[PDB]
């Protein structure tokens, strides 16, 4: 897998971002994680923490994994990258995103991902604080 520039349009929810990719605004879903709703409990808290990852990242960059680049919703699906730091995987170690939709033709990160779930798990945080 390789990384590329990745440029924002806006933020959206805990995990999709609005990208400009090959000049098309596009849609992008985080892959491996599921982020709560907007409206539901830790909503609020996981947008406001990629919008923030992403904004006040001086690199964004976007990496594809192996299989399908669109999901059947025509929304982007890859990694996301702030200054080097995952956002997919910050998100998870937090505990404002559970490992999720892990499709075996585009699970490259499912280990480093279940990796910081378990960290957040034992520390209680966020989504496994109940
Ligand atoms: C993360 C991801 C979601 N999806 C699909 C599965 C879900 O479809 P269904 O709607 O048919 O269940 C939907 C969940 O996205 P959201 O969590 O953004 O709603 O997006 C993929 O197809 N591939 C993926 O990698
Ligand atoms: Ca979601």
């Amino acid at each position: 897998l390789h990384k590329e520039p990745a440029t924002l349009i806006k933020a959206i929810d805990g995990d999709t971002v609005k990208l400009m990719y090959k000049g098309q605004p596009m849609t992008f879903r985080l892959l491996l994680v599921d982020t709560p709703e907007f409206n539901e409990k830790y909503g609020p808290e996981a947008s406001a923490f990629t919008k923030k990852m992403v904004e006040n990242a001086k690199k964004r960059e976007v990496e594809f994994d192996k299989g399908q680049r669109t999901d059947k919703y025509g929304r982007g699906l890859a990694y996301i990258y702030a200054d080097g730091k995952m956002v997919n995987e910050a998100l998870v170690r937090q505990g404002l995103a559970k490992v999720a939709y892990v499709y075996k033709g585009n699970n490259t990160h499912e280990q480093l991902l279940r990796k910081a779930e378990a960290q957040a798990k034992k520390e209680k945080l966020n989504i496994w604080s109940e």
